[PDB]
């Protein structure tokens, strides 16, 4: 820490505290997040696999700094979130093919830590981080299970919310989806504030599940029989103007079934994406 200079606060949640920062010698900006607690020797481990993992679209961990034990991570400084964008965009609408350009990158992030069997888990418009060159990555992969973590309930996947212990790669497909349909419509998907109220929000939209659509979803652990039967309703009237391309992707990522959840593999190969390109973002810093 005496290395760094804290110029701004720039977050905080889980893991405590994000400052923008400076290095008092190097003169390098970052981001620093001190970690909210010595600090236990499987989270050194698993941080530190985690700063091997370098792909474009994923926030770089430049250093790990476990000292007067404590843990502090410094990342590689992005100007804007995802959020903050949103906000800033909501008269206009983020343009389709920008939106269109930000899934294509993220799913890109996804495949990638996914085929490291790395789990983000906790996906939110706050995590996704721009830049001015029309580049979106992610922040926080892998941070949940290597701090063994574990409030927005928004992006939550249905088997976390009923009871999953041991839930899959799809769980972040399934955040990726609902922050995929907040930027075309300019709302979030399902702004649940609690948990029934989340899962109550996904069945009102996506029709209450069942063993037809989901085997073995009646024996989860916190699945009532006696939840209310909604039906499903249009993916036309949830997410107008999305086009059927759109749609189409956009529902195979909102599958209740995780396994028949589309991977982001097989996701990156989906039509919607047959003209994707990388528009630059008007970012006001
Ligand atoms: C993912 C989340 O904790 C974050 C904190 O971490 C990071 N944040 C950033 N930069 C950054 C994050 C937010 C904003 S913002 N949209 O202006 C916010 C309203 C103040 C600007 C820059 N860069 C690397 C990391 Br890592």
């Amino acid at each position: 820490m005496e290395n760094f200079q804290k110029v701004e606060k720039i977050g905080e949640g889980t893991y405590g505290v994000v400052y923008k920062a400076r290095n008092k010698l190097t003169g390098e900006v970052v981001a620093l997040k001190k970690i909210r607690l010595g600090v236990p020797s499987t989270a050194i481990r698993e941080i530190s696999l985690l700063k091997e993992l370098n792909h474009p679209n994923i926030v770089k961990l430049l250093d790990v700094i476990h000292t007067e034990n404590k843990l502090y991570l410094v990342f590689e400084f992005l100007h804007q979130d995802l959020k903050k964008f949103m906000d800033a965009s909501a008269l206009t609408g983020i343009p389709l093919p920008l939106i269109k350009s930000y899934l294509f990158q993220l799913l890109q992030g996804l495949a990638f830590c996914h085929s490291h069997r790395v789990l983000h888990r906790d996906l939110k418009p706050q995590n996704l981080l721009i830049n001015t060159e029309g580049a979106i990555k992610l922040a926080d992969f892998g941070l949940a299970r290597a701090f063994g973590v574990p409030v927005t309930l928004w992006y939550r996947a249905p088997e976390i919310l009923l009871g999953c212990k041991y839930y899959s790669t799809a769980v972040d497909i399934w955040s990726l989806g609902c922050i995929f349909a907040e930027m075309v419509t300019r709302r979030a998907l399902f702004p649940g504030d609690s948990e029934i109220d989340q899962l109550f929000r996904i069945f009102r939209t996506l029709g209450t599940p069942d063993e037809v659509v989901w085997p073995g979803v009646t024996s989860m652990p916190d699945y009532k029989p006696s939840f209310p039967k909604w039906a499903r309703q249009d993916f036309s009237k949830v997410v107008p103007p999305l086009d059927e391309d759109g749609r189409s992707l956009l529902s195979q990522m909102l599958h209740y079934d995780p396994n028949k959840r589309i991977s982001a593999k097989a996701a990156l190969a989906h039509p919607f994406f047959q003209d994707v390109t990388k528009p630059v973002p008007h970012l006001r810093l």
